[PDB]
């Protein structure tokens, strides 16, 4: 199985620009759980340098991210999750997010938690402040 079925619904297929891709579609890479929301002020200055790290290294890095919104409706997460070029959870799965929220110990956002998509280990929690000083990913996947 894969390593993100230990965190997210098995069956469960994430939201995508280009169509629903499945859990298993992301085995060998690195997937980074991005915990964010529309009106977040904070995420509106982290989202684009996320954003711009995504375009120049996703690829070569062999990383994904996942949009775990706290979005309070669908529509705003919509309208929000529309701009970014990676994956997300359905909204429909509140439940998943709380559970996550605990897990991880999610006070607030932006966060970021790093974890191997095939074992489901989790390589960090601070990728949100390493971004920050290392742009290009010199010392990825950040290893806590």
């Amino acid at each position: 199985m894969s390593g993100l079925a230990k965190y997210l619904p098995g069956a469960t297929n994430l939201l995508s620009k280009s169509g629903e891709v499945s859990l298993g579609s992301l085995v060998g890479k690195t997937v980074f759980l991005y915990f964010s929301a529309s009106w977040c002020p904070p995420c509106r200055g982290f989202t684009p340098v996320l954003a711009e790290f995504y375009e120049k290294h996703h690829v070569a890095k062999n990383f994904e991210v996942v949009l775990i919104s706290w979005d309070e409706n669908e529509s705003d997460f919509h309208d929000y999750y529309g701009k970014m070029p990676w994956l997300a959870l359905p909204f429909d799965q509140r439940s998943t997010v709380s559970e996550l929220g605990k897990t991880f110990g999610v006070e607030s956002i932006p966060t970021l938690i790093t974890i191997n998509a095939d074992t489901g280990a989790i390589i960090g929690t601070q990728a949100r402040t390493r971004v920050i000083e290392d742009p290009d990913g010199a010392n990825f996947p950040w290893p806590n």
